[PDB]
């Protein structure tokens, strides 16, 4: 068995990437290479690729894409990068044609998953809740069903930049100008508050198990450090439902390898705001810490992970 | 401006892809060259893929994936592949890494277009009218709400194989079997009978223009009298003989669908029109480019040459 780690990327999680690749490569039972892509696109191969590592950081990279990299060297390919050309798709694309088995969703997930808008259709359809929700085109009139306030922003630009809470419908055109820059489709949810996060790990090929449910709770600014409270107090039957729930749209969204769930809890409603394909890896990411509670090693969360991979 | 055009592929539709290429590479008013991908899945360039084209097959390439392409040389690619890597997102994923602007669908709507399940769930929640179904996974104990016969098929779109026309509900756990030889997820389509099957062409990005609409009727082969043996064929009425309501009608409901599904270059919706009531069948990215093709054939009667659908087409990849 040998696998192939692929870190960095051109989006603004570059570094936490390479944190979780560390976190990865310190833990993983299998003889792990890697790969690291450098914030000017370009790729770092072999020991140029631990120095980044090291750093934490690499501005730019040596091979223009695609890399001069030998694939029949490994079994399974592991993806770790995030938003553009990590989680959305693309990365998953270029793999399948190159046949190599890799890790998480493929190519019609991932692509979903990174989309507010058509994934939000596909779930409200198969009944799982979501936080009400327009989207809105780039030259077309705002129809927005519901007073503020609300959020808008960029529909497929999975981040926190271009997003903006509306108060008030006059700035809304103002709102819908920033976002378009990023993408040509919008969206715009319902704020919810008071509001409770909510997240839950999957683990396994389109019908997977939930690790225990976590919650995140914000510290006062000081940038606020983010508490991961785990298990989250929830009633008995709640937690099930976050469960249940996460499993549900899952199975619909065909993902495959791992994802991390969230969901918004406000005022007793359940609302599933965003299903990560690629989460974090560090061992102090929600993500591995809510399997180690289920019972479930990292070591032994990594090793599924490329099993599944070839599944 | 320079076009690169990518035909050929791995799927069965491997030599109607080069034939589509072919009428591309005669009709397309922009220098372009083309690249095939032969079938056992390595990539010929340069004389070699004309070499193919003339070949009407391509059983082998040189180069294995990726290519050895200078696509710095190209403004827009035009790929012309149907199924699997070719509509479903996989090349679209490879251009954007490369940073390419090119013809069609982008990724997510090219893999939803191509999932029979996903597709149909983002349509019906759009108030868009489709075939009653449900989706099955391996696995799962079968439970259909509605009655026989009914279509059983493998969840990728296009697919012409491990379909079955269920007739009893015995007969379900045989057809499924089959389905989840080729995917792991197959659908369940309530069968229309009798039903006429209307096709509409869109062009443009995400907000479209429509060309008439046409129907497809099939003629079965039979010996005649004086002509012995006659082929069956496949008649295509442009426009259809529709009323003016039901023409409308379908070619609103293919704007409007490949407007949410965020549909970019071009499309062929078809449509299913039985007992006055009109049903989204399917919305292909990547037609056919024959001159007897279903497509060109619709927009030319639209007043739109084909040189001219060909430029258009480029011409939206930057938008």
């Amino acid at each position: 068995m040998r696998v192939l780690l692929i870190a960095g990327g051109v989006s603004p999680e570059h570094e936490v990437s390479l944190l979780s690749a560390e976190g990865v490569l310190r833990h993983i039972p299998f003889p792990t290479d890697l790969a690291v892509i450098a914030q000017d696109g370009r790729w770092l191969l072999g020991e140029k690729a631990l120095t980044a590592l090291e750093a934490k950081a690499a501005p730019e990279g040596e091979h223009p894409f695609p890399p001069p990299l030998s694939w029949e060297r490994y079994d399974v390919v592991f993806p770790l990068l995030h938003g553009r050309f990590g989680e959305d798709g693309t990365v998953q694309g270029f793999l399948e044609l190159l046949g190599k088995p890799y890790v998480g969703a493929g190519v019609a997930a991932s692509a979903l998953c990174m989309d507010k808008d058509l994934s939000k259709r596909v779930l409200a359809q198969a009944g799982v809740p979501v936080v009400p929700w327009v989207a809105v085109r780039k030259g077309e009139p705002p129809v927005v069903p519901f007073d503020p306030p609300f959020f808008v922003k960029p529909a497929n630009t999975g981040s926190s930049v271009g997003i903006s809470r509306v108060e008030r419908f006059q700035d809304l055109e103002a709102a819908l100008a920033l976002a378009f820059r990023y993408d040509e489709k919008a969206v715009v949810e319902k704020a919810l508050s008071p509001v409770r996060e909510l997240e839950v790990g999957v683990l396994g090929n389109v019908f997977g198990e939930a690790s225990p449910v976590g919650e995140v709770r914000y510290e006062a600014p000081f940038p606020g450090r983010a508490e991961l409270l785990i298990p989250a107090p929830l009633d008995p039957g709640t937690q099930e439902t976050v469960q249940e729930l996460a499993l549900k749209a899952y199975k619909v969204l065909g993902v495959r390898g791992m994802a991390r769930v969230d969901f918004f809890l406000a005022e007793g409603e359940l609302y599933l705001n965003e299903l990560n394909t690629i989460p974090g890896f560090t061992p102090t990411s929600m993500y591995p810490r809510l399997f180690e509670a289920g019972g479930v090693a990292y070591p032994e969360l990594l090793r599924r992970l490329v099993e599944l991979a070839l599944t």
